């Protein structure tokens, strides 16, 4: 398939040179499933974090890798639908984040979409997951995918913000050396990785005074 078909076209034209890359990957996914080996998010979401718009991205959040327990991962980095409760415990750990940095209420519930529908993209460095079992795509062939994805945001040359959340920002902040680009790290908001470092981060303000410095318009982070 075109990659037209899967994805914005911005997106579609930014992704081309890993075209291949991504076809790829339909396949390992699909011979996963025929050996009995599941995979997260559903199919029609892998690359939905790509079907917001390339050219309207302010911010890029950049996680690690889907949520592993069914019912949790929706393409978008660690967005899960309206109804779901418990939220993960990583979302959780963001949200206590985002009322300690703006002082909103917490949000009504752990859909991220209005983040996406504002210039956010809620990126993993890996889009696929094996059910129960946490980073089991890694080094399978998104990581290909992913650089290709950052670096073309990069290349914009556009105001933009990356907030890199855990273990692959060291890869990732090169990727990201570019005018009107800056990218800011922490440790992940997971359950034991949250509290050395990522509370008290601040990243949702630092996002919006970054951007302001470099004359673009901060996001509205408000969650309903
Ligand atoms: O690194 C991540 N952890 C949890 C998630 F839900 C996600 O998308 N990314
Ligand atoms: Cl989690």
């Amino acid at each position: 398939r075109p990659l037209s078909e899967l994805v914005e076209r911005g997106w579609a034209a930014a992704l081309e040179p890993v075209a291949d890359q991504v076809a790829h990957m339909g396949q390992f996914l699909r011979a996963e499933i025929a050996a009995g080996r599941r995979y997260l998010p559903a199919g029609s979401n892998v690359l939905r974090a790509f079907t917001f718009p390339f050219d309207n991205v302010r911010v890029l959040i950049v996680g690690q890798d889907p949520y592993p327990t069914p019912g949790h991962a929706v393409g978008l980095s660690f967005s899960v639908a309206p109804d779901v409760r418990p939220w993960p415990r990583s979302l959780a750990n963001i949200f206590d984040e985002y009322t300690a940095d703006l002082g909103y209420p917490l949000p009504s519930n752990g859909d991220l979409t209005p983040w996406a529908q504002r210039g956010v993209l809620l990126l993993n460095r890996v889009l696929t997951v094996r059910p129960s079992n946490p980073a089991s795509h890694r080094g399978k062939g998104w990581e290909a995918v992913t650089e290709c994805a950052i670096r073309a945001l990069a290349a914009r040359a556009a105001p933009l913000v990356a907030i890199l959340w855990g273990r692959d920002a060291s890869t990732l902040k090169p990727m990201l050396a570019a005018g009107n680009c800056v990218a800011i790290e922490s440790p992940h908001p997971s359950p034991l990785s949250a509290s050395r470092g990522f509370f008290g981060s601040r990243p949702f303000s630092r996002a919006n005074e970054l951007l302001v410095g470099m004359g673009a318009e901060p996001i509205d982070w408000r969650l309903p």
